[PDB]
């Protein structure tokens, strides 16, 4: 797919958002907890490989379908 994979930066689980740095060096993403795929889930650890849509933020680049790699 025209999915990018990248890496957890960091996350805050208390205020459900984060950012993803990109494989391809550019601009981290902005990950909100409502673009993770839940299954019961719905948090991300910092250094965890995901695989996401770039998307169009209210604020700037926004990762969507985020998947655990």
């Amino acid at each position: 797919s025209g999915k990018m994979t990248g890496i957890v930066k960091w996350f805050n689980a208390d205020k459900g958002f984060g950012f993803i740095t990109p494989d391809d060096g550019s601009k981290d993403v902005f990950v909100h907890f409502s673009a993770i795929q839940n299954d019961g889930y719905k948090s991300l650890d910092e250094g965890q490989k995901v695989s996401f849509t770039i998307e169009s933020g209210a604020k700037g680049p926004a990762a969507g379908n985020v998947t655990s790699l």
